[PDB]
């Protein structure tokens, strides 16, 4: 398939990865950088991030998802169905709202791009209605990450798909804050892309830091692995 092999092929290696966000959480603002690399292949994504501005207000947990579907491992029988590799290089619009339940809501647009050999992720991200004294703003979730199917529809019309799943973030009183995500992805280009049967990717994500940064920072380690269609 001259198409599989056109996206296949700017993914088949190790890919470098920056990513970028501006963010204002109910006027809170803050920006983050990221590094690291993409191996598609084995479905492996090292990320690290650093809040540039100072100390991050809202809790690192609540960013991963906001912070590269393109790196999922499609099995071969499955190729036809990643969208996200097929709308390379010119890349994909992803926007969300995450819906923190009893608290406020993240509004997220994200521009997914190669930039010569690196794939960028940038990110404005703008949050409402959150509680002061909430899980979020007031920092109650503990640093850690569930696993997670994330499922996803062809969305005919914007000529991309629709993307639905529930996080479960793990409150410190051993109670969870559910966010509800909402998502969308469009192709900025013009040329033809994969438009998927119904299918899911489950993710694996861990967090860690480093023990030399002193910087508000988070290390991510995900695995990502397409499936539903067997």
């Amino acid at each position: 398939d001259p198409m599989v092999s056109k996206g296949e092929e700017l993914f088949t290696g190790v890919v470098p990865i920056l990513v970028e966000l501006d963010g204002d959480v109910n006027g809170h603002k803050f920006s983050v950088s990221g590094e690291g690399e993409g191996d598609a292949t084995y479905g492996k994504l090292t990320l690290k991030f650093i809040c540039t501005t100072g100390k991050l207000p809202v809790p690192w947990p609540t960013l991963v998802t906001t912070f590269l579907m393109c790196f999922a491992r499609y099995p071969d029988h499955m190729k036809q169905h990643d969208f996200f590799k097929s709308a390379m290089p010119e890349g994909y619009v992803q926007e969300r709202t995450i819906f923190f339940k009893d608290d406020g809501n993240y509004k997220t647009r994200a521009e997914v791009k190669f930039e010569g050999d690196t794939l960028v992720n940038r990110i404005e991200l703008k949050g409402i209605d959150f509680k002061e004294d909430g899980n979020i703003l007031g920092h109650k979730l503990e640093y850690n990450y569930n696993s997670h199917n994330v499922y996803i529809m062809a969305d005919k019309q914007k000529n991309g798909i629709k993307v639905n799943f529930k996080i479960r973030h793990n409150i410190e009183d051993g109670s969870v804050q559910l966010a509800d995500h909402y998502q969308q992805n469009t192709p900025i280009g013009d040329g033809p892309v994969l438009l998927p049967d119904n299918h899911y990717l489950s993710y694996q994500s861990a967090l860690s830091k480093d023990p030399n940064e002193k910087r508000d920072h988070m290390v991510l380690l995900e695995f990502v692995t397409a499936a539903g269609i067997t």
